[PDB]
DNA sequence: TTCACACGTGTGAAA
DNA sequence: TTCACACGTGTGAAA
């Protein structure tokens, strides 16, 4: 619960709490407002659910993709930047923070997934999905690995499946079509084939995670991984030179990375609307403030154009951008939590072997466009079944007072339905069979 | 490839292995899940008070000292190998706090002079019942009391007088907020390592990130409450292997030559200190370390977790108690009263769901079919499209009955 | 779109 | 122990 006069923010486990927290301190030193940083598991599914009594942080942080739920949850202050500080950030970043005509975030980085790569036992990087098996069978011959990446979250698989024609939802007349769904397309089987049988001929293991990956790339066994500009702390850390390129072509065409912009929304409930917007607006995005905030872990390409025009400089940004460019910037609909909910369980149902690739498709092209009924849809079919009951017992309370139909003490009602039939003129077998 | 929780020295582990594994999240709850089908570990490490329902289950020498083994042994045999002993104890901060209080009741007037400075008095995990344990059993709070060689599942204490008085503290501090009910592992252990609370409870585990950060700490014997000291309970995290590993001897020997020798827990026990070894030949070196002595100090002070199955629907219990109380959604007496009535509550097997599934099953299907054959031969005067209470007042009226909109039936 | 029966488990009865 | 109606949501028909 937020308390006034302090502010509490939720950032994810893998980007620069620790950084942000410094950022946090000059704003308690300046104005005399504690700032507290916490990185809770499962953060974005958390908000919804305490946000909507007025709980949760006072600013959360989260990429661009879940915001529009949350808006549409009634869960976000509108964002009213005066028009000097909108100018400074990157107009399309705003864009990805947009929803109904309406600002419902402060946008801080841009986030797109590189091939992440070890020079010391690769030095040229393979430019295409398809030589990758021949790559790591060369490489199995000295105890290593050719590429490792997280498989339980669809974010590291999606530029796989994008490449050769797997989308989300189509946009089509300046929106997004709901309805229209291409997790079921050629192109997306043909890239979750390819990563089945990858699986299936020994060069990537299904329960593979974050932790598994980012530890096999950072201590030297595998030569490539899949990842953002977060995990580059963990890699300059470690006894690995490594390098960070586009990634490799499927079927010829470039693998889409589903492009992420880190965001901060206001809590609705939050008595700290105007000291949030402060510290977002004149302690975050700002040149000091990123730095803090990526120098702890990088945030990537930033939305504030003076601080990127530093980062830019960066041949990993340029490496970042380049990727993004290939890839689309995310949704921002209600719908996309269940279009993520619909290809994790088939990603990692296919790459289990419990669901063939068509089969896990299929399933999660229908739950991904499945209409999900309202508060009220759901009230309306809670309150007819109760009525259905309510008027079923008042007809066995009925029966059971007045019908002497010489019955067991404590029978149930389908033997006093069959009592009745019986008095109506009609046979009742054990089983139910029923004729006059 | 092996389980182990993420608060311990898997690094540690891991160079074990390479001479010769990873930490999932819940592996304690997946475990038993992913057993049922033959998935899982080769090996699971967890304390020991969980054993006894796997065991129960059936899913899973003088080197170590003898009440280690005793511990992870149930029904006669033994289902894992112990490796150390763990107790909870006080981490305080030095600087901060030259002289730690040696009673709960001081920790209040202590966090408002500290709050004058910028600082709290202590922080740690109110997300598990293991960290509040210790002052929930200081003026008598008990699990299963233990009589007469066994303990007894119709005698709990977590609803008694001591109990109560213990979380009745604990909320207190919430309250007259010198504490928060949210703080979890993560919160507290941040808190302390950048210098912000003076005070944390914590195990061995948690020594390796504390030196890693620029804080001055001491290891001590937990608070006494009402004058009583604080009653950790003590667990032996030890090495079960499962039922279905395929290497249960390559495995074993792991354990016995490679893990279990002074090389390889020292490799562990330098990434994070593992408590007091379960072996002698290095428990001696480490006994000397007198943060291990504290340890130990108030491990003597504390009870030996039971092993029996009961014991998940007692922390299961405790833990919703005391989440329940701390945010204000229960009272204590409430809280605790919920679960005295679950902590030994009985799960129902899966023959037993199959029975009831099955049960309904029939029951609709006997329903089904007396409509289908009402509807089929009794040219009643129905609606194109309705629901079977239609059919049914229409056999009703057939057999002299009326009956209301609202279903009230007469004659 | 609304709607009805299915579905497995919950609450608590009867013993 | 077994048992039965309650319970809200799933599946899929009819429109
Ligand atoms: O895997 C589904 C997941 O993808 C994205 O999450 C990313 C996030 O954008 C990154 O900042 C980083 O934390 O990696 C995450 C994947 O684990 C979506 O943003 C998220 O909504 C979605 O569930
Ligand atoms: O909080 C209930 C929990 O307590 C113990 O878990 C300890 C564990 O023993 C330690 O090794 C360490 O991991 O901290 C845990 C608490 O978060 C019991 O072992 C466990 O069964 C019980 O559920």
């Amino acid at each position: 619960k937020i308390e006034e006069g302090k502010l509490v923010i939720w950032i994810n486990g893998d980007k620069g709490y620790n950084g942000l927290a410094e950022v946090g301190k000059k704003f308690e030193k300046d104005t005399g407002i504690k700032v507290t940083v916490e990185h809770p598991d499962k953060l974005e599914e958390k908000f919804p659910q305490v946000a909507a009594t007025g709980d949760g942080p006072d600013i959360i942080f989260w990429a661009h993709d879940r915001f529009g739920g949350y808006a549409q949850s009634g869960l976000l202050a509108e964002i009213t930047p005066a028009a000097a500080f909108q100018d400074k950030l990157y107009p399309f970043t705003w864009d990805a923070v947009r929803y109904n005509g309406k600002l419902i975030a402060y946008p801080i980085a841009v986030e797109a997934l590189s091939l992440i790569y070890n020079k010391d036992l690769l030095p040229n990087p393979p430019k295409t999905w398809e030589e990758i098996p021949a790559l790591d069978k060369e490489l199995k011959a000295k105890g290593k690995s050719a590429l490792m990446f997280n498989l339980q979250e669809p974010y590291f698989t999606w530029p796989l499946i994008a490449a050769d024609g797997g989308y989300a939802f189509k946009y089509a007349a300046g929106k997004y079509d709901i309805k229209d769904v291409g997790v079921d397309n050629a192109g997306a089987k043909a890239g979750l084939t390819f990563l089945v049988d990858l699986i299936k001929n020994k060069h990537m293991n299904a329960d593979t995670d974050y932790s598994i990956a980012e530890a096999a790339f950072n201590k030297g066994e595998t030569a490539m991984t899949i990842n953002g500009p977060w995990a580059w702390s963990n890699i300059d850390t470690s006894a690995v030179n490594y390098g960070v390129t586009v990634l490799p072509t499927f079927k010829g065409q470039p693998s889409k990375p589903f492009v992420g912009v880190l965001s901060a929304g206001i809590n609705a409930a939050s008595p700290n609307k105007e000291l949030a917007k402060e510290f977002l607006e004149n302690y975050l995005l700002t040149d000091e403030g990123l730095e803090a905030v990526n120098k702890d872990k990088p945030l990537g390409a930033v939305a504030l154009k003076s601080y990127e025009e530093e980062l830019a400089k960066d041949p990993r940004i340029a490496a970042t951008m380049e990727n993004a460019q290939k890839g689309e910037i995310m949704p921002n609909i209600p719908q996309m939590s269940a279009f993520w909910y619909a290809v994790r369980t088939a990603v990692i149902n296919a790459a289990s072997g419990r669901q063939t690739v068509d089969a896990a498709l299929a399933a999660a092209q229908t739950n991904a466009a499945r209409r999900k009924p309202s508060w009220r849809e759901r009230e309306n079919n809670r309150r007819r079944e109760r009525r259905r009951r309510a008027v079923a017992a008042k007809i066995y309370t009925g029966l059971r007072a007045q019908g002497d139909y010489n019955l067991p003490k404590h029978c149930d009602n389908n033997e006093v339905l069959k009592a009745l039939c019986v008095e109506a003129g009609w046979v009742v077998e054990e089983d139910g069979t029923t004729y006059r």
